[PDB]
C-alpha cells in the first residue's frame, strides 16, 4: 500500500504545515501537524476543556462506530517550545492520503497549553519520530508510520515541504519526479528516539564550505534551523545590522536587508537554503526589525534541522531495519 497527502502552510510565514487526516467511521477529518520530532498522535476532542478550544475541529469518539476506549491509558507531553497537552486514549481507524491503519492509538486531549488554544488552524499532532518516545502509559503505543510499515510497498515516508506553498507527505514510495539529481543517504542514530544524523558542514552565501560535523535532528514540527552558536554567528555576521536580541529571543535583522543563502552538507552533497527562506518577517506588526530563521541551539541541548532547512530538500525517512535519512535538491 501507499498514501499521498498534501501539506499546507498555516500562515504566510510557513510557521507550521497542516495535513488532513481521516479519523473514525464515518470519517472525521482533522488538520494535523506532522511532526518527525515526536511520537504521539493527539487531537483536540469532545473531551478537551471547553475554555481551551478556540476554533479547532474536534474528534468526537462517541460518533465513531470504530472507536474503542483504550482502558486505563493516559498520555502527557511537553515540547521544546514549552507547550504541552495531556489526556486519555482511544483506538480507531486513521487514514492519511488513502493509506489506512486500523487500531491506531488516537490520544484525546483533556488539556492543552495556551499556544495550542491560540492556534485555530492546528487540530492536533501526528508524530513520526521513533515509537520509543511515545508518552502513553502504562502501555506505550506505536506511531502511524510504525503501524503502517509492514503493509507499505517500501518502509519509507518522504517530506516535500513548500516555501510559501503546499507540499506533500508520501508513505510507502519515492516519487522520482519530485526531486532533481540523486538522493544522498546518511546514517541515523535512534538512541534519543529522533531522526538524528550528522551534517558534514556548512557555507554562508557564496563563501567557502567549512567541513565540520554537526549532529542534529530532522524535525518537521520545528519551524526554524537551530545550529551551534559559532555557525549562527558566522551567518548573521554577513548581514549588516543583524544582532542577537535577548529582549526578542534571538537574532534579528533589518527588514531592508537581502539575506545570503545557507548551505548544509549531506555526505559529499550540498543543500542550499535560499536567503528568502531565512526571513520570518517583522518581530511585531509594522516593525522594521525582522526575525531570523537561523537561530542558536545553545541551551536547547540539540541541533534541529527544522522546516527552514527541510523545505529546501526532498527528504526520505527510511524506516528499514537500519534506518537512514536521504536528502535531494528539488
Ligand atoms: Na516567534
Amino acid at each position: 500500500s501507499t498514501g499521498s497527502a498534501t501539506t499546507t502552510p498555516i500562515d504566510s510565514l510557513d510557521d507550521a504545515y497542516i495535513t488532513p487526516v481521516q479519523i473514525g467511521t464515518p470519517a472525521q477529518t482533522l488538520n494535523l501537524d506532522f511532526d518527525t520530532g515526536s511520537s504521539d498522535l493527539w487531537v483536540f476532542s469532545s473531551e478537551t476543556t471547553a475554555s481551551e478550544v478556540d476554533g479547532q475541529t474536534i474528534y468526537t469518539p462517541s460518533k465513531s462506530t470504530t472507536a474503542k476506549l483504550l482502558s486505563g491509558a493516559t498520555w502527557s507531553i511537553s515540547y521544546g517550545d514549552g507547550s504541552s497537552s495531556s489526556g486519555d486514549v482511544y483506538t480507531d481507524t486513521v487514514s492519511v492520503g488513502g493509506l489506512t491503519v486500523t487500531g491506531q492509538a488516537v490520544e484525546s486531549a483533556k488539556k492543552v497549553s495556551s499556544s495550542f488554544t491560540e492556534d485555530s488552524t492546528i487540530d492536533g499532532l501526528l508524530g513520526l519520530a521513533f515509537s520509543t518516545l511515545n508518552t502513553v502509559s502504562p502501555t506505550q503505543q506505536k506511531t502511524f508510520f510504525d503501524n503502517a510499515k509492514a503493509s507499505l510497498d517500501s518502509p519509507v515516508f518522504t517530506a516535500d515541504l513548500g516555501y510559501h506553498a503546499p507540499g506533500t507527505y508520501n508513505f510507502g514510495f519515492i516519487d522520482t519526479t519530485a526531486y532533481t539529481g540523486s538522493i544522498t543517504y546518511t546514517a541515523v542514530s535512534t538512541k534519543q528516539g529522533f531522526w538524528e544524523w550528522t551534517s558534514t558542514g556548512y557555507a554562508v552565501g557564496s563563501g567557502t564550505f567549512k567541513s565540520t560535523s554537526i549532529d542534529g535532528i530532522a524535525d518537521t514540527g520545528t519551524t526554524l534551523l537551530y545550529l551551534p552558536a559559532t555557525v549562527v554567528s558566522a551567518y548573521w555576521a554577513q548581514v549588516s545590522g543583524a544582532k542577537s536580541s535577548s529582549s526578542v529571543g534571538g537574532y534579528v535583522f533589518p527588514c531592508s536587508a537581502t539575506l545570503p543563502s545557507f548551505t548544509f552538507g549531506v555526505g559529499s552533497a550540498r543543500i542550499v537554503i535560499p536567503g528568502d527562506y531565512i526571513d520570518f518577517g517583522p518581530i511585531s506588526t509594522g516593525s522594521s526589525s525582522c526575525f531570523g530563521g537561523i537561530q542558536s541551539s545553545a541551551g536547547i541541548g540539540i541541533n534541529i534541522f527544522g522546516d527552514v532547512a527541510l523545505k529546501a530538500a526532498f527528504v526520505v525517512f527510511n524506516g528499514a531495519t537500519t534506518p537512514t535519512l536521504g536528502f535531494a535538491s528539488k
